[PDB]
């Protein structure tokens, strides 16, 4: 596989987004991947609406802003045959009755793809398909603060997961101890988080905070 990838660079990825006070953290990963999708599909990059699954989404498996699952979302998109624009539906961060209209969906898909447990086969997805969406353990003060660098966090578990984000690719720097590979993650608390919104995670580190545990993306 390739040693360096950034969807970024490809035209993939929308500008990073805040979900507010709200547990809605597996629509931004899922429209993320969407977006990734639908862009190679059709080359136009479409910001899709988290509004949308958060309210509409509950017959899958999602519960809003308590919580859900980007597969839960992707499956939603094919039951209901499409998905409002963002701006057409905007994300107000709280859960409200389901207002999804068919004459603004500007996406669709036709199922997802589980990837398996290994970061090895993640990084053959990031390589070939686009932004992936991901669970990961990021219930520590540390991911919090992050600013810069790589990402490493001993108490992070692999099986524990509390947040969706989106791989949009995956590097390299040098580092002091030399676990220098990192997966490059657009999260959904605004751009004065990390960096520009972005974290670099510890990449084949153990499955750190359990980033390839629970990994897919639509199939478009
Ligand atoms: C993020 O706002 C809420 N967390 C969440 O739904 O976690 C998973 C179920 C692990 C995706
Ligand atoms: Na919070
Ligand atoms: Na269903």
């Amino acid at each position: 596989a390739p040693r360096s990838v950034d969807w970024r660079e490809k035209g993939y990825v929308t500008p990073v987004k805040n979900q507010g006070q709200c547990g809605s953290c597996w629509a931004f990963s899922a429209t993320g991947a969407l977006e990734g999708q639908m862009f190679r599909k059709t080359g136009r990059l479409i910001s899709l609406s988290e509004q949308n699954l958060v309210d509409c989404s509950g017959p899958q498996g999602n519960e809003g802003c308590n919580g859900g699952l980007m597969d839960y979302a992707f499956q939603y998109v094919q039951d209901n045959g499409g998905l409002d624009s963002e701006e057409s539906y905007p994300y107000e961060a709280t859960e409200e009755s389901c207002k999804y209209n068919p004459k603004y969906s500007v996406a669709n898909d036709a199922g997802f793809v589980d990837i398996p447990k290994q970061e090895k086969a993640l990084m053959k997805a990031v390589a070939t398909v686009g932004p992936i969406s991901v669970a990961i353990d990021a219930g520590h003060e540390s991911f919090l603060f992050y600013k810069e660098g790589i990402y490493f966090e001993p108490d992070c578990s692999s099986e524990d997961m509390d947040h969706g984000v989106l791989v949009v690719g995956y590097g390299f720097e040098s580092t002091e101890s030399d676990n220098n590979k990192y997966w490059l993650v657009k999260n959904s608390w605004g751009e004065e988080w990390g960096m520009g919104g972005y974290v670099k995670m510890a990449k084949d580190r153990r499955n750190h905070c359990g980033i390839a545990s629970a990994a897919s993306y639509p199939t478009v």
